[PDB]
């Protein structure tokens, strides 16, 4: 579990969105595993606006933050899970790092701010859903 809180937005994995998230929906995209809902209180996270390929992510199944090198956002094949059939997920970045199913939500960050959130993984891989292209998170 985990979310990004920027301005009056809450960014979560679409497959973990709550009823309150769907009832206060701003935007969702199944192909990216992302959903954004509105919040009453203002958040403290800042979104990175960069092309960094190194950063640090939070792994809840180890209670640790790990430095990682990650790929550029791309269209990657993902294997079936309890939440999605085997399919191509867009704007996904891969890194080598421990990950387990309930780690989705953990933040990946660089020197500029939040880069994305854990969305996939397994066998020593960890996949991140990128948010750096969502410029509208910075306003209104
Ligand atoms: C972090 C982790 C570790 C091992 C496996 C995973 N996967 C395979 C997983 O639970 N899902 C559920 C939906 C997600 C997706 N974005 O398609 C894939 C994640
Ligand atoms: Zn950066």
């Amino acid at each position: 579990s985990g979310a990004i809180y920027v301005g009056n937005y809450r960014v979560v994995n679409r497959h973990l969105a709550t009823h309150n998230d769907w009832a206060n929906l701003v935007w969702e995209d199944s192909s990216r595993d992302l959903l954004v809902s509105s919040t009453t209180a203002q958040g403290c996270d800042t979104i990175a606006r960069c092309d960094c390929q190194t950063g640090v992510y939070y792994c809840s199944s180890r209670r640790k933050h790990y430095p990682v090198s990650f790929s550029k956002p791309s269209l990657i094949f993902v294997e079936a899970s309890e939440y999605y059939p085997a399919r191509y997920q867009s704007h996904l970045m891969l890194a080598v790092g421990h990950s387990e199913p309930g780690d989705c939500g953990g933040i990946l960050r660089c020197q500029h701010g939040v880069v994305g959130i854990v969305s996939t993984g397994g066998n020593g891989l960890v996949g991140f859903a990128d948010v750096r292209d969502l410029l509208w998170l910075d306003e209104e």
